[PDB]
């Protein structure tokens, strides 16, 4: 019968599951607060939803391939070179093209014992050796020595500043530090996808691409459209790097990878410093009320630097929890799938917050 | 710093409307992409304006609503549905699921660009039939001949660059020979024009997964539908085939709004026959056209019409096309001295034919 290349044994079945929210409105709930996805609670930027409106007739044309007003326009941002800037289909995409560009069956990668969940997935395919720091928050000591022991195996090492799901975030200066010791040869992906919210709340906290990449030839900077930009839905994202490692991502990635829609409105959402602003202003001052509703009921926290917070259980069980939300209409993001008895609360509109915190409340009791 | 070995097989990476504005043209015609001349479908249209401010959002990655209008309009499950970023990337799928270093793949002498391209990662042989254009006899020799080594087949039904077609009862015959480790790709993304000339060209995917667990039928949205720029098309296949593809897309491959603007673009049957009909109507003005000059073509049952050359040479004529604002597809990159013009509305095929007819003299 029917076979396929042997890698695919090593994937597992992937069957996604019925939407929640359809659920929720199939139990008849009062209303839906999503709370899951880290989404812009604010929206669409304004200036993107009109730029697709007007672009709306435009979408039976493939888009310039050369992606060079987006390009441009990124490059001018961060003061780099367009040869020094990939678009991918969401950053997603962009960790796609480093796994396969260097990872392979005989080789390792090394990440933080908790994050991103997708690093470990996308690198399935390739067969290569995950090594995870015990800490499962980042840690500087640990990644060094992990990476010391096991330096002629170790081809990618993942850093997720701020970090998903747990929300912390090393010090840029630290970040630096762990990556002036690693091998040429060793490619360092920071996934910045939330270093805006974590610039915000604390400048140490800030990477500048143009310095990681004139200082290291073996460092791809990851940044998205879809967190803070509120461009989620449209699948954008890109990557920043030194030419050469740019021109081996450009061998992989497919023509026409990313729509003519996402790239006019990641160049609009760019431009709409207003809706970020209050984006980032929201993110921080709500973020108290979820401190301080925390500390009021004894929940273990971390304390984040992302756009979501995420409690801690010991007794009560993370999976009854958000059973218990969903059945209200609240839609959190459970992280048993993580290994972790938590769930994750992306940092809605104040409505939003308010509305998790009444039922909470009353599932706590 | 190195990579992969692999990466040293594929090619380095290397706008035409940017040099119209540069060789300084006021009117651009696009005649070079197989788009709709008409647009993107009006539900579409209104469905993405209702849906921009949508964006934001994470786009529902069972995709169910786009996987059942599919299962309706083709009466099939949704287990036999996979949705891409075009029909492309479950070109890829297919491709990275059976393709490497040690087999191969079988094709016409001159078909899609990106099947060969697409393989090059995978390392896997290339075997073309001598006919150019697909022919039975051909596919059935050289597949037999290879059999232990084929293990995907593409079959572009019609063919992109050359735009002729297999009769489905040929396709059929041959796809019966064929072994059940060897996955039968059938390129789909014209035939929707391809049935409207000649309802012995129409492909049915339940017919075709129903007598076959080895085919996987290809269709687009980028072509007749109108949404090219959004990048979103589907596979249909044997549940098996399916859930192996699974395991290779990312999550949320599709945009929401791409999701939401297809289905719109399904339920738009007067833009689409309104298309169709265009289409070949104009098609015969560019037959007459050729036969008016002395230019070879091919008969077409796709959305262009292939002129071929002699003693002129496509480039040339290419580049005096674009000084003039015409934009067609040189097919020199396929060894052809040829163009492919995609069929346009009256009003951009008459400035075509009426420069062209200058460029000639």
């Amino acid at each position: 019968g029917m076979k396929f290349n042997e890698f695919l044994n090593n994937l597992s079945n992937y069957e996604p599951g019925k939407d929640i929210e359809v659920i929720a409105k199939e139990y008849g709930v009062k209303e839906v607060i999503k709370l899951a996805s880290n989404e812009n609670p604010f929206g669409t930027p304004p200036k993107a939803i009109e730029c697709l409106r007007q672009n709306a007739n435009k979408a039976h044309l493939y888009p310039d391939d050369s992606m060079i007003e987006l390009k441009s326009t990124l490059a001018q941002k961060y003061k780099v070179q367009n040869e020094n800037i990939i678009i991918g289909a969401g950053s997603d995409q962009v960790i796609e093209f480093a796994i396969h560009s260097k990872l392979n069956s005989k080789n390792a990668f090394l990440q933080a014992g908790v994050t991103f969940a997708m690093y470990e997935i996308y690198a399935k395919q390739c067969g290569a050796k995950c090594y995870k720091t015990q800490s499962i928050t980042h840690n500087l000591d640990e990644f060094k020595k992990l990476y010391e022991t096991h330096k002629d195996e170790i081809k990618l090492i993942f850093l997720c500043l701020p970090n998903n799901p747990l929300g912390e975030c090393l010090d840029a200066s630290e970040a630096t530090e762990f990556i002036k010791g690693v091998n040429e040869d060793c490619l360092v992906v920071i996934d910045a996808a939330y270093n805006e919210f974590a610039s915000f709340k604390d400048s140490k906290k800030h990477l500048e691409p143009c310095e990681l990449i004139k200082e290291f030839d073996n460092v791809l900077y990851l940044g998205t459209f879809s967190k803070l930009y509120g461009l989620g839905g449209l699948r954008i994202g890109y990557g920043i790097a030194n030419a050469n490692i740019i021109s081996a991502f450009y061998k992989l990635r497919a023509p026409f990878n990313v729509s003519n829609l996402a790239l006019k409105a990641a160049v609009a959402a760019m431009d709409d410093d207003e809706f970020t602003e209050k984006t980032l202003e929201n993110n921080f001052s709500q973020m108290e009320l979820y401190k301080e509703f925390a500390k009021k009921h004894n929940i273990k926290i971390i304390d984040s630097y992302t756009n979501f917070i995420t409690y801690f259980f010991d007794e009560k069980n993370s999976t009854d929890l958000s059973e218990k939300l969903l059945k209200k209409g609240i839609i959190i993001r459970n992280l048993k799938s993580y290994g972790l008895n938590a769930i994750r609360i992306t940092i809605g509109t104040s409505y939003e917050n308010e509305k998790f915190f009444t039922e909470f409340d009353k599932i706590l009791r």
